[PDB]
């Protein structure tokens, strides 16, 4: 059972701890806690930096995490070699997983860009398969959008 | 009722989460993680860092936080401004508390040094009163040390 989200109101609070700050960790550190506050069925949810060109672990919500993931492996690496959200049903069935991956069952991760460079991802998994649908990426999509603006 | 923490064990898997490692970032996101995972009757473990003479939030486990504090002002800004771990037993009694402290009932607060010089605090709230104690203060204190190391 997945309790759904009310991602119209979620997307208007985050844009609170969003607008006036032009501290980049502060607002994903917060941010962070924001989606994991309003998540159900979710066991991580946070942030990856694109630094020297690998992933490098940012602010999140969770257990610890590894720091490093290369660009193209993993579901996040994917993600950023893809250029485009990854929506996974099933992590152990997804071509390119790796052992960092190996507590999330289901997983969605979305590229965070800035002046058409990949900066980042949004990375939140889950302890159950088949967590994000469409619906899901849209408003995930649109709550990235809103970082995005602050950050440019 | 506390439930107490192996703090001995703790001090040798945050030894873990840090060596190797010289992302100061990625080193406190995963810190938060490892603390708010091994410490019972808490609700918010983080750090705040130093930049441009105020603090600035960074890497949390928790609700969403306030982003500026000042030097002076709050249990974190006072530990700063005091240059001395804060061990607060009743944060609403505590001279000099701030809104931004309003769901903290009691607090521990650490700060962190390079070089002679405070680049910002450990922070850990709780849901009630008196959570803390010299024997935390003392542990979490060589826990920062070991991050210290790290990022000298």
């Amino acid at each position: 059972t997945i309790n759904p989200t009310n991602y119209t109101l979620l997307k208007k609070q985050a844009a609170s701890l969003i607008e006036d700050e032009h501290h980049m960790i502060a607002i994903l550190s917060n941010m962070s806690a924001l989606l994991n506050d309003n998540l159900d069925q979710i066991n991580w949810v946070g942030f990856y930096l694109l630094e020297q060109n690998e992933l490098i672990l940012g602010p999140f919500q969770g257990h610890p995490a590894c720091v490093h993931i290369p660009i193209g492996k993993g579901v996040c690496g994917t993600a950023v070699s893809e250029r485009r959200t990854q929506v996974v049903a099933d992590v152990h069935q997804f071509k390119g997983h790796i052992a960092c991956d190996a507590n999330s069952k289901s997983e969605i991760v979305v590229p965070i860009f800035k002046d058409d460079k990949i900066i980042g991802v949004l990375d939140i998994d889950a302890p159950i398969t088949d967590r994000f649908d469409d619906n899901d990426k849209e408003h995930l999509e649109a709550i990235v959008k809103i970082i995005e603006k602050q950050l440019a």
